């Protein structure tokens, strides 16, 4: 299949576009480099085996957008260009509202325009809102996301569905993502976060190879185990396999399909960090530091859907999320070059 | 004030400057002419007995709101600019999160980048979703929408209130409407629905001037005391005066200001039947039909925050807004002039 790949120099993205070359689809990436450099490209060449066509622009540029869909005779579009900080979110609601909403609505308005069909969304857990039953069942309706960022995803997916209601010839998948973690297998190609790390792992990371004190735990005393907050971390080439199948799997089957995309089990921030310590040969720096604003204290997948339904799972411990974290921070302390 | 009104030649917004320009106010008005003609233009200015300033083209269209509040000076912004069939919104969904979710989203911008810091929103009872509580509080959680319409809606209201969270300075004014009706007391202003009227008022007042054979209740098994459908009716005249008021009152005073705007009282579809039938002089003809989709049995606003906050009520009566509507379609039967 001849897929457009929105955001595919990005994380979760490039690992994805490797898989997808790796399994002789056509890939078409689209990227703003916003937050990605274009120095993965030969790297997701290199691994994906297979030339990925690249093209730098905005999810927001509707005409662009038409123009990459009929010009590259696209199959299907797997969408995970957006802004995805929550922090940040609270502090610039619009920037967010404008990339994931009307970045999102200008990119399927296009897809409507080149009569494309096919449609992949990175969603997300945060959809669920305050969800006291856990785990998460995609059945469970949705919540209110306490961030801009939560809501301009469930905003989407709201729409995705508006959409195929009236045009009930789509097929579109709602994938909704916990934690993901970890990086390829050969080391060279991994998360690389600008800046200060928002997230845990790359946190952990930058702690280990140096390039911050240490890992600041945000609160002690949630109702779990050990005190501190339980997610369900995956790793991004189960991830990414995911994201092959559920393109392969769903494309030309009309419909909204919603798929959590996690281990389905819980592990605390402490158990992230032996992991790491036990990566990395060498316990990690942390201090206990306030609850971080809108943490929930424990949730994760129940991802049976997706089993059932794409036959598909996770096959990758949180030790080889871990390991293979320290493989890419090691082998490259900066992450990509200029 | 310099005030921009969005959507100022259409049927609230057109009643709006007029009272605008009735206090002295500087009124630019801004409208894409999608649902409204330019002959309305000097009404208004006739009506308000000052020369209101037109632009002509769309909210989507950021470069020329900037362009707009900047060099007009613009102090406050009155949105009312937007698309509102609810059955088509069901049927074209992209069409509304682009003119209404990115079109106000474009419209705030602006406003940020020219520094504007004022303002009104269009808002709808749909927020509330299907609440049982009857009637409605500003205080009642909000609920799930069950159009793209009234989805629209409820996302703005959000965006606009994460905005504020964000640039605490701004005072938005989210005012939520019901059901407006009614028009200037000179019968020379009033609704001009295109093709055939979606809403119950216009309907009544084509049959009765022989645009329309009979019109079509639906449902008469509605829980209510009559079986049909109940509503709070607010005459736009009454509408306009709280915009005005609310516009003044609210300048500069930082904070998400919330409001029912409605007559807090409910009357049915036969009782407005009634009231024109006694204002047209002839009993105007009608039939039962089933009951129409996402229709809900009966509700009304709870008005007293603005009663007591702003110091507003409605004034006018159900038999001022049959009479007034009435009088303006008997006088203009083909609506404004091409
Ligand atoms: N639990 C969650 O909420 C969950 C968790 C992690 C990631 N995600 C989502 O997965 C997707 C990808 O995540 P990631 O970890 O790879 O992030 P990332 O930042 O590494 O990937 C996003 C890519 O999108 C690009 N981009 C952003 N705005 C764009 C725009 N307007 N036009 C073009 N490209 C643009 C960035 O440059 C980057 O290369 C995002 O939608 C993110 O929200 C969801
Ligand atoms: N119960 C409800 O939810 C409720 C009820 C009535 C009105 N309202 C809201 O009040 C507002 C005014 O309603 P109205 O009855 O006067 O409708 P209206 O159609 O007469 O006025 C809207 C005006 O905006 C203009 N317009 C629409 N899209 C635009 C765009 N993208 N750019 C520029 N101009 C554009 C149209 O030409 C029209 O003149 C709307 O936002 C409507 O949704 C809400
Ligand atoms: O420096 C950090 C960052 C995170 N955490 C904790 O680790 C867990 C995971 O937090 P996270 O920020 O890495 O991810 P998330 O659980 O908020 O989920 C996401 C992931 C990507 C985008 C949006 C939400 C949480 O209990 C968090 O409080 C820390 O203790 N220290
Ligand atoms: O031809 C008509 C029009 C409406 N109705 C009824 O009249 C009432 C009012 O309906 P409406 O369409 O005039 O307004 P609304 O109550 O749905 O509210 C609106 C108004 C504008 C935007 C969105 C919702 C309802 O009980 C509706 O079923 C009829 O019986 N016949
Ligand atoms: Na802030």
């Amino acid at each position: 299949m001849r897929v457009l790949v929105t955001g595919g120099s990005g994380y979760i993205g490039s690992h994805t576009c490797v898989q997808l070359l790796q399994n002789g689809h056509d890939v078409i990436i689209l990227d703003n480099l916003c937050n990605s450099k274009r120095s993965v490209l030969p790297v997701i060449e290199r691994l994906g085996g297979k030339h990925p066509t690249f093209v730098e622009g905005d999810i927001r540029n509707e005409a662009l957008m038409t123009e990459i869909l009929h010009d590259h005779a696209i199959d299907t579009v797997i969408h995970f260009a957006g802004l995805k900080a929550v922090g940040e979110s609270v502090q610039k609601p619009l920037e967010y509202y404008d990339n994931n909403v009307n970045g999102t609505l200008r990119l399927i308005s296009a897809m409507r325009a080149a009569n494309v069909k096919n449609f992949i969304f990175s969603s997300s857990a945060t959809v669920y809102g305050d969800q006291p039953k856990i785990p998460y069942v995609e059945s469970f309706p949705t919540g209110t996301p306490q961030s801009p960022y939560g809501k301009s995803k469930l905003m989407v997916e709201q729409i995705l569905t508006d959409l195929q209601k009236a045009q009930p010839d789509w097929s579109i998948a709602l994938l909704r993502y916990f934690n993901p973690v970890g990086a390829h297998p050969s080391g060279d190609m991994g998360e690389d976060p600008q800046g200060i790390p928002n997230n845990l792992m790359p946190y952990i990371a930058q702690v280990a190879v140096g390039r911050r004190d240490s890992l600041a735990i945000f609160g002690n005393d949630y109702p779990t185990e050990d005190g501190t907050g339980v997610r369900d971390y995956i790793h991004v080439m189960d991830l990414a396999d995911g994201h092959v199948v559920a393109m392969e799997k769903l494309a030309n089957k009309p419909g909204v399909h919603i798929y959590n995309l996690g281990a389905g089990v819980g592990n605390s921030v402490l158990d992230v960090v032996n992991a790491f310590s036990k990566a990395c040969g060498k316990p990690v720096n942390y201090h206990f530091a306030p609850r971080r604003e809108g943490d929930l204290p424990a949730y994760w997948a129940d991802a049976s859907k997706a089993d059932r339904e794409l036959n598909w799972r996770v096959t990758r411990t949180l030790d080889e999320m871990a390991q293979d974290t320290w493989h890419w921070q090691s082998r490259h302390p900066q992450g990509y070059p200029d």
